[PDB]
């Protein structure tokens, strides 16, 4: 698809057999998830944004489908207040920002 | 331009007569810039992100160059780890993504 930007640009996602909503974001460097519980080991991680730093489990190699697209790569989860995809997975899809 | 996601998507800004980078953030409703005074009247805002909140002064009807794009808008001016264009602006230059 081609997304204009009059609205978040809002995506379903589905990992782990859960199902949930997410925001593409090319500000964001890695894809963050706050509503999901994904089994398996991980590396504790901060990340920071805007207003200080939060404690994130870094999974590797979680399969992840997103808006129909099945990719695997790196998924953070921690408390963030909207689901994020990051570039780490958007590279996969091909995305482009055309202006 | 159309671009890839690989790097960080940063565009060159003036605004102000000053120049800057910023990223293009499909994540952000608002454009934040830090490194950057603006002159006249303002007002106090809170913004949110991933890890709490800044205080801001939102700046209306900014004239800002954007990748060669005079546009004008709301700019919100605070501490940000990376100055960001958000959907605000990016709507300006008709952004679309694409995957
Ligand atoms: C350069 C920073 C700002 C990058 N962030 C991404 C931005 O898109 C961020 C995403 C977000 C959406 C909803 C609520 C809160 C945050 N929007 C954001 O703060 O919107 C504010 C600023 C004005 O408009 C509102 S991040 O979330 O900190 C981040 C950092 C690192 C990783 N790996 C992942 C995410």
């Amino acid at each position: 698809p081609q997304i204009t930007l009059w609205k978040r640009p809002i995506v379903t996602i589905k990992i782990g057999g859960q199902l949930r909503e997410a925001l593409l974001d090319t500000g964001a460097d890695d894809t963050v998830l706050e509503d999901i519980d994904l089994p398996g080991r991980w590396k504790p991680k901060l990340i920071g944004g805007i207003g200080g730093f939060v404690k994130v489990r870094q999974y590797e190699q979680v399969p992840i489908e997103i808006a129909g697209h099945k990719v695997v790569g790196t998924v953070l989860i921690g408390p963030t207040p909207s689901n994020i995809i990051g570039r780490n997975l958007m590279t996969q899809l091909g995305a482009t920002l055309n202006f």
